[PDB]
RNA sequence: ACUGAAACUGUAGUAGAACCAAUCGGGGUCGUCAAUA
């Protein structure tokens, strides 16, 4: 992302990291996942800048768990 | 961890060249008409 700041007056630092829709599943090796904690990772968003919108993530989405190779898409004055 | 700013899709270019709305024609002149009984 290679943006600017308009109150600096200069150039944003160029912030690199992950697109929209990259996906990772994991395997739990060890250790209860709280719904709270993902709750509020879900709404706060993990990593940097997040308070403009960075960092949004879901979690555990059925989406992400379908298997959908049979599935279709549903059809003046 | 904070919207960039500012910038006329404008500039030049003749919908035109060529093609006869024309060719021929004395404002002239003579025999009947009609069908029954």
């Amino acid at each position: 992302t290679e943006s600017w700041q308009v109150r600096w007056g200069l150039p944003r630092p160029s912030l690199v990291g992950w697109q929209a829709g990259s996906c990772l599943i994991y395997d739990i090796e060890s250790g209860t996942v709280n719904a709270e904690k993902l709750q509020e990772l879900m709404i706060t968003g993990i990593g940097d800048r997040c308070t403009e919108g960075y960092g949004q993530i879901g979690f555990n989405d059925p989406l992400l768990s379908a298997s959908l190779g049979k599935l279709t898409a549903k059809p003046s004055n």
